[PDB]
């Protein structure tokens, strides 16, 4: 039958985690709140099952994620806390987030207001300059990807498909699996590079912004076609400045992109109001950010 264990040890540094609230599936992997049994710290457990690892395919991806997440730590990346394996799970302790993901938020909330967007791209961004300083593409940026936790704050996470540039100007050729927002020169296939992640920081933006994925079709082939050819609109009601943007990190053409560092420095943040935090509201209430209360 093949169940998870109920406290998943840890033989190496013989830490002891009890599996506490399951959280769900992501991916191949079920995750649960996981509390240390010593500290009583609570994390995030990604548990996956080997039988689903049985293809050294299967597995080195695994392994990567695991090599690239483990050398990361940034205030806008998902902590990455430990990983270990018995003989039919991998488990990995992540950074609990507990107010789940962008995702989530965007079904609440559909289309969020200007500073809201602002904040969140502004600590997007802000994590991806991380990645890239560091040779990482994290290559499926997307809002299911973008945990936010107690205070509101986005970490990066899920390092399934990223990779690490391992010289100057690398064009890596495969991509195994699918990203939602998937950039052009990935299918066009005479290689990627940083710029992909850019963007879909694009496409994370004007779904933000429209309430919408810029490119979402019926068929999955279908949005891939307008992807390589580049179609989508920006309704009227958006901002220019937004737009612009928008339409700055949306070119077919890799190179015409900016790099991750030149975006704070867009017009859309420099003249835009940048909240210092988020209220919790914002979870299902638009903030109207005032300037005094009664
Ligand atoms: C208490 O907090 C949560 C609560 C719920 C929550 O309320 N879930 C409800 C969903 C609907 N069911 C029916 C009830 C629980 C969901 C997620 C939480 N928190 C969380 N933190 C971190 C990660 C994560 N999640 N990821 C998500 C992806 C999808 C399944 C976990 C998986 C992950 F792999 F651990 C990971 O990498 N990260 C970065
Ligand atoms: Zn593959």
């Amino acid at each position: 039958a093949k169940e998870i264990p109920e406290v998943l040890v840890d033989p190496r540094s013989r830490r002891r985690y009890v599996r506490g609230r399951f959280l769900g599936k992501g991916g191949f992997a079920k995750c649960f709140e996981i509390s240390d049994a010593d500290t009583k710290e609570v994390f995030a457990g990604k548990i996956v099952p080997k039988s689903l690892l049985l293809k050294p395919h299967q597995r080195e991806k695994m392994s990567m994620e695991i090599s690239i997440h483990r050398s990361l730590a940034h205030q806008h990346v998902v902590g990455f806390h430990g990983f270990f394996e018995d003989n039919d799970f991998v488990f990995v302790v992540l950074e609990l987030c507990r107010r789940r993901s962008l995702l989530e938020l965007h079904k609440r909330r559909k289309a969020l207001t200007e500073p809201e967007a602002r904040y969140y791209l502004r600590q997007i961004v802000l994590g991806c300059q991380y990645l890239h300083r560091n040779r990482v593409i994290h290559r499926d940026l997307k809002l299911g990807n973008l945990f936010l936790n107690e205070d509101l704050e986005v970490k990066i996470g899920d390092f399934g498909l990223a990779t690490k540039v391992e010289y100057d100007g690398e064009r890596k050729k495969v991509l195994c699996g699918t990203p939602n927002y998937i950039a052009p020169e990935v299918l066009s296939k005479k290689g990627h590079s940083f710029e992909v992640d850019v963007w879909s920081i694009g496409c994370i933006m004007y779904t933000l912004l429209v309430g919408k994925p810029p490119f979402e079709t019926s068929c999955l082939k279908e949005t891939y076609l307008r992807i390589k050819k580049n179609e989508y609109s920006i309704p009227k009601h958006i901002n220019p400045v937004a737009a612009s943007l928008i339409q700055k990190m949306l070119q077919t053409d890799p190179t015409a992109r900016p790099t991750i560092n030149e975006l704070l420095n867009d017009e859309f943040f420099t003249s835009g109001y940048i909240p210092a935090r988020l209220p919790i509201t914002c979870l299902t209430i638009p903030p109207r950010f005032s300037i005094a209360p009664s």
